[PDB]
């Protein structure tokens, strides 16, 4: 098939039942299974590129493929059913997964095929892919005694519990508060509508963040504020205390019995940040830089509260505490822009926000974009588009387009690869397909879907990743898409989330939705300038838990609260409510990317340098700069290192200037 058209090149099914979902596991597995078992089998002295790479590369491709038709329902199906057997086939397939990479036997053909190989008759990308491969077998353990291979069994596999079990806790808690409508001052009438009501004439107030934060950041009585922050940060206190006190020595033995010597060195080594240190020093020096900054941003909000605290006859203890930050966040926001959110939002149709961030898109990157008449979606509002390169003709994939809270579906923004834009046995490529998935207000009382201005930048953002997937062609599945180093995900994303701050694009991408008059210069103004209202504290605060992060993986012998409170007095200049334990209640330890939390800021940093150096440099919407980010950045995908094609594209190292500089700093 092609590559200049979409016609067959996409024929996933969105529309399978319980049944064949079950059955198609079963199939994939059991046959899948039965190449690695061929390669496990081949005598290390007959091993080749045809019969070892090239046959695991294509087994890769195909299980690939055929496991997104099973593991995406359980995001988007609107039938239960089909959804929890979804979840069920994603389960065996993740068991399995680990599985196969669990093999010596195909580990031990691939060490000798490197071995035996002449890497300069290949290509750089297929070194790239056997080097990989090695590389995590090593990390599996696969060169080491049985002996050690088994206890770093029966270690991988409690932290993986012992993970399940930390979510679970949190989850499943039902904690609940019950305040009178006085002790909820402050809180909008549809906030207090929405609450249950007791046999008294209190309203039941949950732990849930649809709750605890419109409470933290506008109930003006500081004392429900402090009820609600203690019980919040005390949630499965002694279940999840008691888990991280296992799981941290856990993450050490296994890295050591790896060779490695913390858990964060394990974790980090993937990364662009490869190692501890240089995490450490990133941090270290960020909130040096950030100090000032802090400090008149602590000030001003001191000055907010003992000036409150006067004209409401409330006391004062001349400090912030915990449960004061976010409300006088607020309180700051409000006074120096005072930017009407719901007002800005009926700027925002999305029908006008769609088409203005399509037109945006296509003209920087060079594409364009086409909607698919009658497609196959697994729901009636999902629209799919195809994808061709404006020059050429070329199809570079399709995105599908789920916009609207619906029951079932992830209700959180993110961007779904389903198809990877790699090789085929034949030398074709296959086509690269996404799912955009964000959950916008539908239209509401005749008023068509109204976007917040936050909600046009998450758009953005998802975008970008969707971009990514779309542009990016490799020869191996496994470095197709966005599967680049964690810790740069997040570049695609955060740069493209630079345009919603642009006054020129914003005309783009606004009309009112009634009579279409366009946003003044004045708002525009005044909404660009807003963008960085507390970042001193925000910044700190998330460089506060990339501390705490690194340390729950350097040393497992601290006690996780002691250093989050360390690190809060230090670095925010807040202190941690005793008695509390936030660590207990991050869920980005145990399950999830433990070790990593650093990464969303050192993804900012470089997408910043990006955009500043280059884009702004030459105008945001010059096609040659969109052209050569599009080329150096997103096309390769994983089948470079994350630096390199920093490199490439800054032709330079890049540095933090263009961050601090918009700080002010
Ligand atoms: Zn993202």
């Amino acid at each position: 098939m092609s590559s200049y058209t979409a016609a067959g090149r996409n024929v996933l099914r969105w529309d399978l039942s319980p049944e064949q979902i079950k059955t198609r596991t079963e199939q994939l597995i059991a046959q899948t299974k039965q190449v690695y078992d061929t390669v496990g089998t081949i005598a290390l002295k007959e091993v080749t590129y045809e019969n070892c790479l090239q046959v695991l590369a294509d087994i890769e491709v195909t299980y690939i493929v055929e496991r997104t038709m099973l593991d995406f329902p359980q995001h988007v199906s609107s039938d239960r059913e089909v959804r929890a057997a979804s979840t069920e086939a994603d389960k065996k397939l993740s068991r399995f997964d680990i599985e196969m990479s669990m093999r010596e036997d195909v580990f031990q053909r691939i060490v000798h095929l490197q071995e035996t190989c002449d890497l300069e008759k290949i290509k750089p990308e297929a070194r790239r892919y056997l080097e990989k491969s090695i590389k995590m077998g090593k990390r599996n353990g696969l060169h080491l005694s049985e002996h050690i291979r088994n206890e770093i069994k029966s270690m991988k596999k409690r932290m993986s519990e012992l993970c399940i079990d930390f979510n679970k806790n949190l989850n499943e808690d039902d904690t609940s508060l019950v305040f009178s409508k006085a002790e909820l001052g402050a809180l909008p009438d549809d906030f207090i509508d929405s609450l249950e009501k007791t046999d008294e004439d209190k309203y039941k107030v949950t732990l849930k963040y649809p709750h605890y934060f419109p409470v933290m950041k506008k109930c003006c009585v500081p004392e429900t504020r402090r009820k609600m922050e203690m019980a919040f940060h005390t949630r499965c206190k002694q279940e999840n205390t008691a888990i991280l006190q296992q799981l941290l020595p856990l993450r050490a033995q296994v890295a050591k019995l790896l060779g490695y010597n913390t858990h964060a060195d394990f974790v980090l080594e993937l990364n662009t940040a490869k190692s501890t240190s240089r995490v450490a020093a990133f941090l270290d020096d960020l909130s040096q830089k950030l100090k000032p900054l802090g400090e008149a941003e602590r000030e001003f909000i001191l000055s907010l509260k003992k000036k409150e605290c006067e004209e409401r006859g409330f006391e004062y203890d001349g400090k912030i505490n915990a449960w004061d930050l976010h409300y006088y966040m607020t309180q700051t926001e409000e006074l120096k822009y005072s930017v009407d959110q719901e007002s800005l939002k009926e700027y925002f149709p999305i029908e006008v926000v769609t088409e203005g961030l399509l037109s945006i898109y296509q003209e920087l990157l060079g594409l364009s974009f086409e909607q698919v008449p009658d497609a196959h979606v697994w729901n009636k509002s999902v629209s799919l588009y195809t994808v061709k390169d404006k020059a050429t003709g070329e199809v570079l994939g399709q995105f599908y387009l789920d916009l609207y809270p619906r029951e079932g579906k992830y209700n959180h923004a993110a961007c779904f690869g389903l198809q990877p834009g790699c090789l085929l046995p034949d030398g074709s490529r296959m086509m690269s397909v996404a799912a955009l998935v964000v959950n916008f207000s539908q239209p509401v009382a005749g008023r068509p879907s109204l976007l917040r201005h936050d909600e046009v930048e998450t758009y953005f953002h998802e975008f970008g990743h969707v971009m990514h997937q779309i542009c990016a062609q490799t020869d191996f599945a496994r470095f197709s898409g966005t599967n680049v180093e964690r810790d740069f995900v997040e570049v695609p994303s955060q740069m493209l989330e630079n345009w919603v701050w642009d006054v020129d694009s914003l005309r783009k991408l606004s009309k009112h939705y009634k009579d279409g008059h366009p946003i003044t210069d004045e708002l525009l103004e005044k909404l660009v300038a807003s963008r960085l209202v507390n970042t001193g504290l925000l910044t700190l605060r998330q460089i506060v838990l990339s501390k705490v992060d690194q340390s729950l993986h350097t040393n497992a012998t601290l006690d996780a609260a002691s250093e989050y409170a360390k690190y809060c007095t230090e670095i925010l200049g807040v202190a941690a409510t005793p008695g509390t334990n936030m660590p207990a209640t991050f869920g980005h330890l145990a399950g999830g990317y433990d070790g990593q939390y650093y990464g969303y800021l050192w993804s900012e940093v470089f997408s910043m340098d990006m955009f500043h150096s280059c884009f702004k440099k030459e105008g945001i919407m010059n096609p040659e700069v969109g052209m050569k980010y599009r080329n150096l950045i997103l096309k390769p995908g994983g089948s470079l290192d994350g630096m390199d094609m920093l490199q490439n594209f800054l032709q330079r190292e890049p540095n933090q200037k263009a961050f601090l500089m918009s700080r002010g700093l």
